[PDB]
């Protein structure tokens, strides 16, 4: 009902190109956006909504069919240039989102789509400028969220100084929201899962998240960071803060991210004798991208430390979960593209099938196809007593759209605190800075492989059985 | 590889000629029985095999495919016509095994397919004459065991003081004994179902047998022991015993029957508050059977108070069951037919979801269609925290064959014991004296309904949530 | 080192004279405050050292033989004569302050010991003049916090616009932190008493508050807030939330309130019909005060529904807490006094003494003579199996001494939160609503008796069991 | 009434007139003999009542003041002389018990007293002839119950062959029978120490029996046997089923048996790897039989490796106990006299106290100074937490005259089955039979020390926390 302005800061860039405005078009071509919703695109370089529409088409993978929703998407659009770092641009900008259909009445959408090295400058211009006396303000920021604990940290108190938690929104592109509300549904609302969801039962955790392509392009972007900035210490962790917490105190965005925090809390600084650190080399056999390695990329310094896979294991130590190994295997260039949560349960305690009995494991996958199953053993038929592993499954905008939704709506749930965000960095600072201090060379796996065999070591280590 | 004797007590009865011949006939047209395996039909008319032949042919269900195997199996079989109380005519009978290929070292297996008014003598006549010396005896015992507890004491009594319990086998034909390894595989090599199979999880336990017909033609014997003795007595209570049951020492027969003996031990006599009894009436809509009631049956008594219906909750006083209800609901003329396992489980500590879970329910249904589902709620499809009941699946000869086969193959696990069947009784035992004595009028049920509702209000009551 | 100002706001008062300067002058005689300590007495009268010293010292309880230590606290003592709503008065405190030894680099802490509706002025004025600039500044807040949700948000709003939550000490005089502390560590380092603390083995929970007295004097002051207020709303409540606490991240301040304030989250509205309203009446033979009813009071007013006893039930709706209720009895002019937190464990699941069991409990007495002890069966000596109930012992300055040293150390454990108040003030202000709204009658009872007969009723019902 | 006869087989040995005698007296002296009580003695050696006295009062540690009852309890004394494998000296025995005082109506008890390989003739003899056709006949064996599993089968199919389990009664010199319902009790009768009894919360089991002296001038009857067949085959594994047995369906004896030879069947064969053997060496620092070592004794043979101390570590593989071990230590010549029960509880799951915390204990201590206590970390009074570890106490003929209590009374729970030896023989043969094979040699430990420090290694490594 309300009239709303999607922001796009920095709409020129690739992402704003190529993942920002196909996942408003698609949004509202679904009609999930607000009747009242306009684009502003606002960036350095002087343009207009044709040349945004001419450069962003390909990626919107429009249809004959929908010629006229299109144009009224793109009629909905609006464009103003100017410098991050130039006030008068800003003010500009204010005027000409004021001059619209109830624009100062409006609740204003900032989407942070710009390189990090401007976020102070861009969040302290909009605060002076481009807020709405009447609305709502909501800015998207993207990652990285700095790199070490004092960036984050100085990042963050400039944000909260200009803005309040209701008003910051931390994406992540990798969660799903589906799997998740999977997640908590199977283990809040069933009594089946909820006992058994504790150290008593549960063996090892296991988060996955595996790529079957490497750095190709960008592995210059890629190699200031690490895969462990990339994935591990916001992604995969959310998922375990998912995995690991407590019951919250009801759905709410706050009481979520309580029981995240609070898991967070309990997790203590990685030790480096619990990471396995990888980096794909070409594969001989391989046919396109995978001849060349990590090292083969001409964006790549020579001789570069940066790791394209790591296996870390963490200890959530409370009542719950303590000495319970968390996995967290990501890495690039793996044999499959795969997302998932798994958990092995105890061997049942006395064996009366004459150790033929398998450990139970729960998996969520996400990623290629959404699936929730539990690998439990069921009696093989005919005349005989034994127990036989069988696979049984317990289970449309994707997860981006949704994420979008979500900050249109207000509901913070699946976006990381301030708080969080500083335990997330705390857990894995010494490990990192010990990383880029010694600079330890990584192992190096051929493109297409499952890894350094030294993280199947390290997990077989910690206590996880693999049949 | 060792020579395999059948002996057919009372070969001319209907037991015998619509059941165990047709069995037989199963077992070994699928290739199952031993392969010099012998079949000694034995009652008091004078017949022949021929005649066998002739009164069992159509309930065979032979095809002409396999007229000549037919043929094979009927000249492996014998006639032998005598009294049940003359031991001359049991000397005979030993001499007519002893007259036959490797007859005096094969296996001997006695059933006992006539009524139990004679159990007394037959079975002495046969340890005085017929016993093998050189390979086992084993006696099938078909129920009745006994109307009471000093019916039962003494018929076994006699029965141990005759044979061992390693050679009784007291058959239940309706024990799947597929289901049965299900539930023990199921609980017994599985964590999922492993920690929440006690009181703090289970609201309550449902043990159903329904049957859509009622008693036609034989009304009168059954009317003599009424539903309770007909099913609930031995069925329903076995598979109490095996949902109860604690996770015996091993796989073995007997490690399993001191379980379920264990269990039955702490189990009180039965009250007459928690039970429901009832009596089907006609259904004047008519269709078939369903428009004669029980008391319209010329062959059943006037005025008679036999329960065709009963639900009872009964208590295992034990650290794993204290306080949870074994609602047994049983009846004939019910609305359908069916035999199941259903167990209600809590509702979740603590609702999140506003009010709308239910408890958790696993199924186990034994006939028809076999299967084994859960009730665990998944997220609905769609944007919000709504969560949906879904069922979830987690699933060849028939029972009576397999039953025969562990005859066979010496497994007595799904047989009760001397000791179990008199804990049983001492379960039973002070309700029907009381109805038998004080002879309550049952609540009157139509033909093809449910039951008596008053069955719903005690499962009601005893916390049964029916949603 | 680090010099201290302990600055007593209304030094005319009652309290003041009464309980604040013995507790600061036994923590000095002691030795238990910093070298450097000093305290400036503040209030509307003009008033010296030695006004105070006359007014005080028949409550110090001082000895001969440390005249000497008590002539040396009392040359640290001033006086500063000002209104509480005068700037200037503040002014001059400040600068009396800044004359002192190191009095601008001194921490200050200011204990607000004045009348409930001049908070409003005193904490703007301080924050206004008072403050430090380069030591900590902190306040101590006397009950009441308002007389509902809406005037505790108020008040609580103020402060927390004023100061942080690192400043703001609300005091509670009845909280041990001694049997507290004992509750803490037993309950949490303990493995004997870990896994049983939950739905599973606890039936119910009674806290306790019982004084001998009645309202004698302070009655019509007693009228306006009532025992709800006064007792239960706070330190009852405070004592739930940590007897209901999960296990904190750590023995930090900020991470056990966090835990106090997701117990109090999940505690629903509190119902008139799980609360049991008392009014003490005179006991007709008594010896003294109980001859005088609450209304025989002069300056209680006519027709007072004030109720002096409460009895009510809470449940904490969480995974574990759901179901098992809370009993909290407070009340005014009973047989004792008392204050215990007492755990009744559910009856053993399988009884094989024959019902001789009774249920255990766990005793945490605060007061008088702090003891822990819990009452579990051991076996009589003889020949028998006969379980006999048995008590068994499982166990410095006064409670108010170690609250003023948490406020000295900046322990801010033991007091509550703005949040805190908050989810309390929600928890009991529909009823005190419709306790002011439709005035319903306490029930009276003898003073010097146990309570209303339907407060154990209600106990009775909720599924209390009193041998 | 009913008379009673205690015929002691074997009167002229040292173990009736040291032990047996003086039991009975004290048993007739306190007055817990039925009235109607007759003890004859049975020996090869023509002896009388005079002689019997003249050897046994020494022993019988009587008193001026009871003199005059000791002739009353010497007035229902009787002797026969007669050998134990002639058939004539038992048919005088049974004249003679029959002439006596309702002799022929009384209710006849046998102790055996006499050496093992002569029981085969002995029960053979009594069960001819000394049987009462009347009242009930119990037999009361002596260890030695064989010296492995062929020999205890052998003897135990004798016993059964002739006399019922109801009529043999395997005496434990050993068992407490005090301290062993006070483990029931406490065990089954509270939920404090109900549901921590199991895997989740039980780190390790240390079952302890120590004696401060060696072999004196016995050690030839030892070396055949050694420690383990002495003391850990019998006494220390009924302490290992009383402390893992599941609540039992009632408090008879016969549903104790079975939840202890339940346990049994849960029990692995002992591997030598689990397994430290010790032989107590001569000290030279000591000043009586210290100075002599197992080797010293002339009677012991040279070279014999027989094992006075053994550690070993068993575990019950069931639900309850799967991973806990269970370490049975023993030995001669240790530094103290104790006989305990000891149960190591986990760390608790989150460590908020520093790691300070101990790991909590639940002690049975049976000899000497019979105790209950459990090692629990308290707050340690101050200002601060930190917990410290505080023993807390939770808790009349001797154990041997009520064991003779029992068999007279009829409750046969403390003595071993035929089956339960069975299993206890089952659990060690393998491993005795390595040891008489091989010869391993045991370490030497000095007389009077704690014993072998591998015992130690061994404890630490299968997970024993030693402070």
């Amino acid at each position: 009902s309300d009239t709303h302005i999607f922001i796009i800061m920095g709409a020129s860039g690739d992402l704003a190109k190529k993942k920002i405005y196909p996942t408003i078009w698609w949004l509202f071509r679904d009609g999930l956006l607000p009747e009242n919703t306009f684009i502003v695109g606002y960036a350095r370089s002087r343009l207009t909504v044709a040349d945004i529409r001419k450069q962003s088409e390909p990626f919107f993978k429009a249809t004959p069919e929908e010629k006229l929703k299109l144009e009224d998407f793109f009629a909905r659009n609006s464009y103003v240039a100017g410098q991050y770092d130039d006030a008068a641009s800003y003010q500009r900008l204010n005027s000409h989102m004021n001059a619209l259909h109830l624009g100062s009445q409006a609740n204003r959408l900032f989407y942070l789509a710009l390189p990090p090295t401007v976020y102070e400058a861009v969040t302290k211009n909009i605060h002076e400028s481009c807020m709405s006396q009447i609305g709502w303000n909501r800015i998207i920021v993207e990652k990285p969220f700095g790199r070490d604990l004092q960036s984050s940290d100085r990042l963050s108190n400039h944000i909260s100084s200009l803005f309040r938690e209701d008003q910051i929104y931390r994406i992540d592109h990798y969660l799903g929201k589906e799997m998740v509300q999977n997640l908590m549904v199977l283990r809040f609302a069933n009594r089946i899962f909820g006992p058994i969801w504790n150290r008593d039962n549960i063996a090892c955790v296991i988060l996955t998240f595996k790529e079957p392509f490497g750095t190709e392009g960008r592995g210059g972007y890629f190699d200031e960071f690490g895969i462990i900035r990339d994935v591990m210490q916001n992604h995969l962790l959310q998922m375990l803060c998912l995995v690991a917490m407590e019951k919250p105190a009801s759905t709410n965005s706050d009481d979520v991210r309580d029981e995240k925090v609070k898991v967070l809390k309990c997790i203590s600084e990685v030790q480096a004798n619990n990471v396995v650190l990888g980096q794909y080399v070409g594969n001989p056999d391989g046919e396109g991208e995978a001849t060349k390695g990590y090292l083969d990329d001409p964006t790549v310094p020579r001789g570069s430390t940066t790791a394209t896979f790591a296996a870390v294991v963490l200890y959530v130590e409370n009542e719950r979960w303590d000495g319970v190994p968390f996995i967290l295997r990501c890495g690039k260039a793996l044999n499959e593209r795969k997302a998932e949560v798994r958990l092995q349960f105890h061997d049942v305690a006395g064996d009366i099938f004459h150790q033929q009995c398998k450990r139970n494991e729960l998996v969520i996958r996400v990623q290629p196809n959404e699936a929730v199953y539990t690998k439990m053993m069921t009696k093989k038929p005919g005349m005989f007593f034994n127990p036989e592993e069988s696979e049984l499954d317990l289970t449309l905008p994707d997860a981006y759209e949704r994420l979008i939704l979500d900050v249109f709506c207000g509901s913070q749930m699946h976006f990381v605190r301030s708080d969080e965000l500083r335990e997330a960095w705390r857990i894995f600072t010494p490990l990192l800075h010990q990383i880029e201090l010694e600079k330890p060379k990584p192992i190096p796996y051929i493109y297409g492989s499952r890894g350094p065999t030294e993280a199947d070591e390290l997990m077989k280590r910690v206590g996880f059985q693999y049949e």
